[PDB]
């Protein structure tokens, strides 16, 4: 749920397009 280190949440192909900090 923004942008960081840790990835958020991700898509289909596992991509996350969002992380934390």
């Amino acid at each position: 749920g923004g942008a960081g280190h840790v990835p958020e949440y991700f898509v289909g192909i596992g991509t996350p397009i969002s992380f934390y900090g």
